[PDB]
């Protein structure tokens, strides 16, 4: 590219599979949100709450690619693989598995930038600390909050409901 | 000091020591606030309900200075110590320490207006029958009420939760 | 911690010493506001100017607080001692004085940023980045404007009326 | 009177006492004012600042007059003295010779609240604290912080100026 500088063939690589990181978080999201909508689940707030979020990894995945083409490197695109579950059992369930797919980002993210302090990328290292690191500690954290109060409330039926009328 | 009048060194030293009593509430308040902020507590009503307790000795601390030097009198500092707890339990558990902590700065003032009337000092008596006695006495049955209330909640994890999300 | 991720116990240890660092410097700048406040110094500029950087460093205590917990992190408190005067002698003297704490709470922040380096923690190193570094050169510089222009005007009784006016 | 109630022969003739001293300082406020306005004495703000204060000392004596008819008591007038200067000399020598005036009025108030006490006058006692004994020790603590600006001002002259100019 006649924009290229500083920009390594392996930090262009590793951004297009963290893009695909994050496309593949905004799909499980989509498929928590869809399956608190069920009539048999019927958690109106729990399912808002992953909505937002798979709208969240979503602009994530989209801010990666518009600096990929900002460095001059090349989006390609994989697969997105299906959620691991169809079906997501209880809220404590999905805040577990969520908290899970957060920590697996934010390491990916914690690589990546090491990947980028290696190679001399201070443009790639600010990149990620201005827009997604401090993005996934705040989310990390309200997570763990919410993990704490849904354990709290487990009269488990009760405490499901109130979760989601009174925090959510 | 010129403008030093009717105020004795009994008072100013007893000031100076009433002064350090509420830095140290304060602290203890910032305490409190901070671990009920943790991710494994996570009740953030609690946590602002110390946090805006905590500003409001320090803001009693302030009073107390400015008025030792509108008397005339010099203010001292001596260390704060650290609060006696590190962790601190349960709502209830930390809503018991706060009255216990309120009830020894409420016998304080009482000690120090009793030392003032001793003096014969009208300005003292009425500075903290204006700005710290009544406000003590409105805090303690604030906190008295919240006790009454957390204790009759206690499924002890539900009842801390909606007390959070309903009074707090 | 459920949450915590990629953050040492020397980070943490070091936040928790920072915290009582920047606490220690409100309660100094606390003493510095009220002795400028006193009938035989009164000069309210220097007082006010004091009091904003007790209230200043008191907020920098509370971010690093919620820092803390923002990653799993626990806050644990020490006594805070007293600062190193109780009188603070002229404008000039106490200025000097505040460079020095400065300095001294730069120095510590530039430690911990090298401390997050060195344990590959750039969440950290970024926070300090955007919260602290700047905020304290920016504040030494005024502090060194300001020190400069104080011992231009030393007639130093005229010169440091003088200043208090026109510049605080 | 068929509305006097727990007011003694003794309070009635301290407050008319009284009332003649917050007169008399009116008037020395008064004299001070109008020296300040001199031609060749010429320090407005100086002028300004004991022209309020006359103010000041006058409404004090009208609220004694007011209190003393709602207790029931019979106001009771005497000469007032002429103040005990014709001319006021510097800004400094008519600061000194403002609070050796206003603690005087101090001691008068404070005087005539333990007389209060010791006949068990509660609502002389509470109206002096709410009106006189406050706002006395407001007053002193600026005049002292004035005397020692003007000390560090004194090239006499010029010092004299700046802190007409910059101060009032
Ligand atoms: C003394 C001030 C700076 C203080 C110390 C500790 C906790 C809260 C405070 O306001
Ligand atoms: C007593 C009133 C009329 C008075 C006299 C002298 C100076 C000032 C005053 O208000």
């Amino acid at each position: 590219s006649q924009i290229r500088q500083n920009y390594s063939t392996e930090v262009e690589a590793a951004v297009n599979r963290l893009v695909n990181l994050y496309l593949r978080a905004s799909y499980t999201y989509l498929s928590l949100g869809f399956y608190f909508d069920r009539d048999d689940v019927a958690l109106e707030g729990v399912c808002h709450f992953f909505r937002e979020l798979a709208e969240e990894k979503r602009e994530g995945a989209e801010r990666l690619l518009k600096m990929q083409n900002q460095r001059g490197g090349r989006a390609l695109f994989q697969d997105l693989q299906k959620p691991s579950q169809d079906e997501w059992g209880t809220t404590l369930d999905a805040m577990k598995a969520a908290i899970v797919l957060e920590k697996s980002l934010n390491q990916a993210l914690l690589d990546l930038h090491a990947l980028g302090s290696a190679q001399a990328d201070p443009h790639l290292c600010d990149f990620l600390e201005s827009h997604f690191l401090d993005e996934e500690v705040k989310l990390i954290k309200k997570m763990g909050d919410h993990l704490t109060n849904i354990q709290r409330l487990v009269q488990a039926g009760l405490g499901e409901y109130l979760f989601e009328r009174l925090t959510l």
